[PDB]
């Protein structure tokens, strides 16, 4: 892992595991998701940000403050096989005072052909009271230093899919998984439900039967609620349509939203 | 990762990650059982295999673990490079034994080692069966000839008789259910799973003011990826003991019976 010559973005190669393939013999979605985190947290402490557990600023230190994820969305064209080298490049942005966003380019090391692109929007939140927060301009200084001025984004297109409202699944859903519980292996060093863990919650309730004639392109999560230690969750799904579908976690008991999203599905 | 220089045992480096580790900075006990698999499933494919062998191809066979045994002196912090050794061997017509040592990449120093034993077992019956001749043979071109253990000792505690937990449990935790990223590319839960399972019914007290020092684990039956797991744990002892047992969340059916060993902090 390393940043680039110009010291405006970090590039790190992987070599795909045994147990992160799945029924394919390829790279299951929140491997590539993992693989996505693990680049950014060796950014983050590249450029210097703290290292234990919080990637954040001094003056974020200062203030109590965290940076949060709001939307993560990524889209695959070839997951990479058991064995195979995949490069991924990351880089940040500021996005005035609303956040920050965070991106990644991901390629097959042989061929050098993108196989991947990712983009992410972070906000800024009190770690104490858990409120939300705009960018200060200390922060927005800060970030500067270490993020391209001009605009470099994964998904430059105007009206493109990483920008699309989601709407929230009414009930009845077609398909659900019901009383999904995180345990110690889905847990981060600060003992938080892992952002990756939400993905495969998502994914539960999408029928094996799609799974299995289907490959995952398009992925859009939006997150609303965090699910603690101790919580319980119910994921639903109901086909919209390639196959594309509409999903919502929910708490198990009083119904309360945690996150939303949407999948695209290409048939094998 | 490449095997050594005589081709009788395989070594691989790795960089602990940042999802990889617990609240301690360090891996997870269940990171290092993923990283031992990983040097297991390298070594193989190093050596010809695909993990089973030409004779076992031929008669529809697999090799299933019945016991795994990991005893961790250091964890790896977040971004340390942890170096692992493995070999084979066989153990008569019983079956095989897969171990593996862990060594600290800077310093040398050996930080945890871990045993092993698998058995063949018929994969469209399920039925476990002794070892062949012809197999013998096979593995024997890839294995040292003179015994070679990571735990040599006498009365040593990988090779003890485990007993099944009463009820009531002092401890559980009920209805645990696999979901798609704990299966392998066959679909069958990953064997690091189940020490996840193992280890739920562990009081957090106890994981927070201790580190787990040993874990030995037996695999009796598999769960399937409909099934449902009841996690239950009793103190049976400085240190802390604790004797575990997972069973179906039904009717009841042991699928694990396990020990752990844990120091305080
Ligand atoms: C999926 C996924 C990807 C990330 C991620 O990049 N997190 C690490 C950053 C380092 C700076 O703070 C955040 O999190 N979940
Ligand atoms: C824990 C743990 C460790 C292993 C392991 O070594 N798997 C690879 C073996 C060698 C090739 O056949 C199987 O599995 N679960």
């Amino acid at each position: 892992g390393s940043l680039t010559e110009d010291g405006l973005s970090y590039k790190e190669k992987f070599v795909v595991r045994s147990y992160e393939v799945g029924s394919n013999k390829t790279a299951t979605v929140e491997t590539i998701a993992n693989l996505l985190q693990e680049v950014g947290c060796n950014h983050a402490q590249s450029v210097g940000f703290s290292t234990d557990g919080f990637a954040t600023t001094t003056t974020m230190r200062k203030l109590h403050l965290i940076w949060v994820t709001a939307r993560m969305h990524i889209e695959i064209y070839k997951y990479p096989a058991w064995g195979d080298v995949v490069e991924i490049e990351t880089w940040c942005q500021s996005e005035g005072r609303i956040g920050t966003r965070r991106d990644w380019i991901l390629k097959d090391s042989v061929t050098g052909e993108v196989t991947g692109r990712a983009t992410s929007k972070w906000v800024m939140m009190n770690q104490d009271t858990r409120r939300l927060q705009k960018v200060s301009d200390d922060v927005r200084d800060e970030y500067l230093v270490f993020c391209p001025q001009e605009p470099r984004l994964a998904f430059p297109e105007e009206n493109n899919r990483s920008l699309k409202k989601i709407p929230k699944l009414e009930d009845p859903a077609q398909y659900s998984m019901i009383g999904l519980k995180p345990r110690r292996a889905d847990l981060d060093m600060n003992q938080h439900v892992n952002n990756v863990t939400y993905i495969g919650w998502v994914l539960e309730s999408i029928p094996q039967e799609i799974v299995d004639t289907h490959e995952l392109q398009v992925i859009t999560l939006d997150y609303r609620r965090e699910c603690q230690q101790d919580d319980v969750v119910d994921s639903l799904t109901t086909t919209t349509s390639d196959s594309q579908f509409l999903h919502l976690l929910r708490l198990s008991g009083d119904g309360q939203e945690i996150n939303r999203g949407t999948t695209l599905w290409r048939k094998k």
